[PDB]
Parts: C-alpha cells; sequence; structure tokens
C-alpha cells in the first residue's frame, strides 16, 4: 500500500450532513485521496483535493449523499501529499473522531 490509511465504519442508513475531515501538513502543500468503501464486492472511491493553508490546515467537506446506503465501512486515504500530511480528525453522522 502506497496511500496512507485511516479505517471509519459509518451508519448504513443515515445520509444526511457532510463527512468533513481534518488534515494538518506543511503550508501551502498540494494533497489529494479519496473517502473509499465497499460497496457490494467493489472497491469505490470519492476524490477529494485541496492545499494546506497557511497554518497547515485542510477541511475536506465530502456530502454524505455520495456514499450509497447500505455501506458500512471504508477508509480514507491520502494519495498525493507535495509535502508533510496527516488526518487529525474527522466528523460524520454522529460520530465526532480524533486520531490521535
Ligand atoms: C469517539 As473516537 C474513540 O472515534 O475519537
Amino acid at each position: 500500500s502506497t496511500a496512507i490509511l485511516y479505517p471509519f465504519t459509518i451508519s448504513g442508513n443515515d445520509r444526511n450532513g457532510n463527512f468533513t475531515i481534518n488534515f494538518k501538513g506543511t503550508p501551502n502543500s498540494t494533497n489529494n485521496g479519496c473517502i473509499g468503501y465497499s460497496y457490494n464486492g467493489d472497491w469505490e472511491k470519492i476524490e477529494w483535493e485541496g492545499s494546506c493553508d497557511g497554518n497547515g490546515n485542510l477541511v475536506v467537506e465530502v456530502p454524505m449523499s455520495k456514499i450509497p446506503a447500505g455501506v458500512t465501512s471504508g477508509e480514507i486515504q491520502i494519495w498525493w501529499h507535495s509535502g508533510d500530511l496527516k488526518m487529525t480528525d474527522y466528523k460524520a453522522l454522529e460520530h465526532h473522531h480524533h486520531h490521535h
């Protein structure tokens, strides 16, 4: 695996709001990745991209509606990172997650 990996599980049913992810990295870096998940024996990916601001921060927002009903697990992945990048937190549905 060449990706930096962050597993998650979700409700199979609730699709309100956003899946919001906080990344911390090199200021002004450029970055991309996905929210990946298994759906009926396929690995599906919702791509994200963005740059860190001058504080090293990048907030990604993906509508929950992009994940099919019935999906209950997946992985946030970092693909390209021009400098350093890590996920610190995500919020999806009622789950407020901090990555120690
Ligand atoms: C509420 As937790 C253990 O996912 O940061």
